[PDB]
């Protein structure tokens, strides 16, 4: 009766519904003899081969085979399945070999604890050194706590086999199995019975290869990339970023210079970014996403980099030379964003599995929106070890996480009949606080020197505040209000900025209750909102000297500081993905080039001068010269380094040139004009004080001295101590 399992089982077996594989399949001892079944579906042929001897051959039920026949102990075998139209092929059986996972690790996983995670789940090749010789192949592990079954398929398959089912490991929820001889670079996918007996073919939630959209299976992929950044790596680790200069150029890898692959990029953005000045290289989401038109926001592969431009050693490389030639990378992370795709992470197990559940079927208060439950041990272990992953496995200085509101508040609604303020279970997300805290936590204890960056649109304080003191222990946040002042300020005709003076120098009033990034991103260039040069008022010339202001300006105020791809040379229409960036204008006999020139000048000054983010995030590193002349429009202040350097930066926001404007110095003497955008060289007019003034000693604005100079229209000027 032991040949052949009882009806119930073989039920299961040929359904893909057995959660234990391993149970019925390989070798069995019964009494005595020992029982070997493999489970191979339209085969002809399969015989076992014990030492030298064939003896062996198998032939019963629907699809199954056994071997029966006496003695013991047997020792490792082989089997040899063969089929029509193909040649026999001898292969190590899969359902012989022990779990490839230990006990351990899948105890930190269960405790949501598991800061190496990737080295357990995922498919992984491995080795094992038997009887007969070494056998090599793949080891596959998925969790899935509620589905009844998984199966590995794939091109051996011909994606829709069946004799390749997984085993769950106790009550864990993960399945596992190691596949003897698989490619090492073979495509695949899990297909999942689920809970609700839907049948599902899944890319793997641990993919760390995968195809190219729009195809939708998951690559073996083994890293063995030497990386060149030694120096790098070491050198971050002493410093700490919130008091370093931090320049940002935001960059969109598939429309920064369409068609072009990671090794091209590791060259020619690379090397734009060295011309440019920048410091860091802030990259929209890298993982794998299946629409561009998404922008990468809405990952489906978290563990895995885009193969729209080569593998993830290719990725490695953009990386390694971005860090060679000194420039930091720092990549969008979205744990805010849930992949809505069948065949990613929504229902996986046939239930809410990585998804916030909510009540049953029934009206009341019950959407969809997919968000990541937070409150799972296992989920939060999936996304804070996918944090350690990029910035281990791929050296990423930093990651920004966005929509942060999203993740800190469940709120919906404004109810009706209730006047009255009740807390006790606020609009808090409890849990996705202490996942924040704890990633952040997690990741600069890992990995010492790197940035965390949040935009949070909400009141919420503290977001930048340590842990230890119940902050969410970002390092810096997007300081939106900023933005949204500055830009509306701006964008008015100079006749009306008197109006909003005040709005202008409003952030002034928070700016160090954070640590800020100035940001003026790719959300604030796309959907009829227009570009920066766009907002500008007036002709060709005055839009161009209001952006070099602006971007001065940006500069200047406290708050390191954050430009999206194309604004640094003023590209005139909206940011467009499927086009790519508007480089002719840089061909133009126009204002492009100069504003281009303008950015590497305002950073090469920045890089130089510690007065302009050494004391960014204290008032400290500030001084109003005047904040009050708005009958004028002109802002300055003082800007001042650890050092004991200073830097005075005078404004004229008035679309008219001030002769004979009086400022107000902390010293007398020669002060050096460093930047002046007006001057032609930028294709401004040329309005300037010929490279510097002397500060008298007649006080003014309240200061010991002060120095008569002119200010170009719509300009900014920038000045230090001879």
């Amino acid at each position: 009766e032991h040949l052949a399992p009882e009806p119930a089982e073989m039920a299961r077996l040929v359904a893909g519904t057995h959660h234990n594989p391993h149970g019925i399949l390989g070798a069995h001892e019964y009494d005595d003899h020992t029982v070997i079944r493999a489970f191979r579906p339209h085969a002809v042929e399969v015989v076992a081969l014990v030492g030298k001897d064939r003896f062996s051959l198998q032939h019963l039920d629907s699809g199954l085979f056994a071997v029966a026949l006496p003695f013991v102990d047997l020792i490792d075998y082989r089997l040899q399945v063969t089929y029509e139209g193909c040649e026999p092929h001898t292969v190590a059986d899969a359902y012989r070999f022990l779990p490839t996972l230990g006990e351990v690790d899948l105890h930190l996983f269960a405790e949501g604890r598991h800061e190496r995670l990737w080295e357990v789940l995922g498919a992984h090749p491995r080795s094992f050194t038997t009887a007969d010789g070494v056998v090599s192949g793949v080891s596959f592990a998925v969790w899935a706590p509620n589905a009844k079954g998984v199966s590995l398929i794939g091109e051996f398959n011909g994606w829709n086999g069946h004799e390749a089912p997984m085993r769950v490991l106790g009550p864990s929820g993960v399945w596992e199995l190691f596949w003897p001889d698989f490619p090492c670079d073979g495509l695949y996918k899990f297909r999942v019975h689920g809970a609700d007996g839907v049948v599902t073919d899944r890319a793997d939630p641990f993919a760390f290869g995968t195809e190219v959209p729009p195809q939708t299976a998951s690559r073996v992929t083994s890293s063995d990339y030497t990386w060149g950044d030694d120096d790098w790596m070491a050198g971050r680790a002493l410093r700490n970023p919130v008091n370093e200069a931090m320049s940002t150029y935001e960059v969109h890898l598939g429309s920064w210079r369409p068609g072009l692959s990671y090794r091209q990029l590791a060259r020619e953005l690379t090397d734009y970014i060295v011309d440019q000045g920048f410091t860091h290289v802030e990259l929209l989401p890298v993982a794998e996403h299946p629409f561009a038109g998404s922008w990468g926001y809405q990952v489906t592969s978290y563990y895995a980099p885009t193969s729209r431009f080569g593998t993830p050693d290719d990725f490695r490389a953009l990386v390694d030379a971005l860090h060679q030639a000194g420039i930091g990378v720092i990549v969008d992370w979205v744990p805010a964003h849930f992949p809505k795709d069948a065949w990613a992470l929504g229902r996986f197990d046939g239930t809410p599995l990585y998804e916030h559940s909510d009540p049953k079927r029934g009206e009341q208060l019950d959407w969809g929106t997919y968000v990541f439950d937070f409150g799972r041990p296992e989920v939060r272990n999936f996304l804070v070890a996918n944090a350690l992953y990029w910035l281990q496995e791929f050296h990423i200085d930093g990651l920004r996480v966005d929509a942060v509101a999203s993740m800190l508040y469940l709120d919906y609604s404004r109810p009706e009949g209730g006047w009255t303020p009740n807390v006790h279970g606020g609009r808090e997300n409890l849990e996705a606080v202490q996942f924040l805290q704890e990633m952040n936590a997690t990741a600069h204890k890992v990995a010492p020197g790197i940035v965390t960056i949040a935009e949070e649109s909400t009141p919420w304080s503290g977001v930048t505040r340590p842990t230890n003191i119940g902050g969410l222990g970002f390092s810096m946040k997007w300081n939106m209000g900023w933005m949204h002042d500055t830009l509306d300020y701006v964008s008015r005709d100079p006749v009306y900025r008197s109006y909003h003076h005040h709005e202008m120098t409003f952030s002034m009033l928070y700016a160090f209750s954070e640590n800020y990034v100035l940001p003026l991103s790719h959300d604030e260039v796309v959907h009829g909102k227009g570009t920066l040069w766009g907002r500008m008022p007036g002709n060709n010339h005055v839009k161009a000297a209001g952006l070099r202001s602006l971007l001065a300006y940006q500069w200047a105020h406290p708050g390191k500081q954050l430009l999206f791809m194309g604004q640094e040379f003023g590209q005139r229409a909206e940011w467009s993905e499927q086009r790519g960036l508007d480089w002719f204008q840089l061909d133009e006999n126009g204002f492009s080039n100069g504003i281009q020139r303008l950015v590497r000048d305002i950073n090469d000054i920045y890089r130089c001068h510690p007065a302009l983010w050494s004391l960014d995030t204290t008032p400290e590193g500030y001084s109003w010269i005047d904040a009050n002349d708005s009958a004028n429009n002109v802002l300055s202040f003082m800007r001042y380094g650890s050092d004991g350097s200073v830097l005075a930066c005078v404004f004229n926001f008035a679309g008219a040139e001030h002769r004979d404007y009086r400022l107000g110095l902390p010293r007398a003497g020669r002060w050096r004009e460093v930047l002046n955008t007006d001057a032609t060289i930028y294709h401004g007019s040329g309005i300037g004080n010929l490279g510097g003034v002397d500060a008298t000693d007649d006080p003014w604005h309240g200061r010991p001295a002060s120095a008569v100079l002119v200010l170009p229209p719509t300009s900014a000027l920038w000045l230090t101590p001879a």
